[PDB]
DNA sequence: ACGCGGCA
DNA sequence: GCCGCGTA
């Protein structure tokens, strides 16, 4: 539980504005710090502990003293008119900080402006088309309708294919921002093919309604579930060697902020961690507890994660 | 890391 | 062919 949310509802304002406004770092900065204060065994008290808290040092440790002595943080007032603009624009998927800084300085303020004047590439016409779908979560269940959904349709191709959706699925949230398939062998061998196959099972079913990036490996697309009143969502499909399946299930489950961690962790253990593999030469990981293992850690379910 | 798409 | 952008 948080005892700080005294100021990281505060603080949250200045990362989001940061964020959409194109300052990456500052934005990691402070997200890192909210982080550190939600999970603060008490609520902060001082400056002598403002500081004391990894991820805070002079310039957070005054805001956070500040809120404590004034109940408010001055620079939120000091806060650029365009950032509710500009978030709108980054919300479309496909559209980022420069993307939508450009549409800003071009003039534009509205979506039914985007829609109109400005040119879209196809990744962007596709967000904006399903602009108010992906802003809302589905509930797990049907998450499940759709993990099973690309299990059903890959099993008809090879019976022993492993199909498991990640991200905050996996780390046991009620609702889910998208989701992403991940399917291997243990056979080592047949995972190979059935890429193309599936997608086009998928794609003749009417199941994958719009395709935004084809990979070798790894599909980033659009489905909806069949029948009425249904909602377009985020698929990602990802096909792995099972050599692999380790490192790509504890990097598509996440959560981002805790890859993040963990691959900073591997850093300064002369290693490198990707959704491929742990690496120096990659260090052999058959089950998620390896990865652990080698970094020095405890392992840590995935509801553990959720970062 | 890597698809996407501009490059008049 | 290159390189910025966006997302993962
Ligand atoms: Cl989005
Ligand atoms: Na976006």
């Amino acid at each position: 539980t948080n005892h700080n949310l005294h100021i990281t509802e505060k603080l949250e304002v200045l990362a989001k504005a940061y964020s959409v406004q194109g300052d990456k770092w500052r934005a990691l900065g402070y997200a890192k710090a909210i982080n550190a204060l939600k999970s603060f065994h008490k609520p902060v008290t001082s400056y002598q502990e403002a500081c004391s808290i990894p991820g805070i040092g002079k310039r957070m440790a005054e805001k956070i003293i500040e809120i404590l002595e004034s109940g408010h943080l001055r620079k939120l007032d000091h806060i650029s008119e365009s950032v509710p603009v500009l978030e709108l624009f980054s919300n479309i998927w496909g559209a980022g900080t420069k993307t939508a800084q450009m549409w800003y300085q071009q003039g534009f303020r509205s979506l039914e402006d985007i829609r109109s004047q400005a040119s879209l590439t196809t990744q962007q016409a596709i967000g904006l088309k399903h602009y108010s779908d992906f802003l809302e979560r589905m509930p797990r269940e049907e998450a499940t309708e759709i993990e099973q959904t690309v299990q059903k349709a890959a099993q008809a191709f090879n019976s022993g294919l492993l199909c498991v959706a990640c991200g905050s699925y996996r780390r046991g949230k009620a609702t889910c921002g998208d989701v992403d398939v991940l399917i291997t062998h243990p056979d080592g061998r047949s995972h190979r093919g059935i890429f193309s196959r599936l997608l086009d099972s998928l794609r003749q079913e009417g199941f994958l309604t719009d395709d935004l990036v084809k990979g070798e490996t790894k599909y980033l697309g659009v489905c909806r579930l069949p029948g009425p009143g249904r909602r377009h969502r985020r698929l990602d499909i990802i096909v792995v060697p099972y050599s692999e399946f380790a490192c790509a299930l504890l990097y598509f489950t996440g959560s981002a902020h805790f890859n993040r961690s963990m691959r900073a962790l591997a850093k300064t253990k002369g290693m490198s961690l990707s959704e491929h593999a742990l690496s120096t030469r990659v260090l052999p990981t058959p089950t998620e507890k390896d990865v652990f293992r080698l970094l020095g850690l405890p392992y840590r379910e995935p509801a553990e994660r959720d970062w």
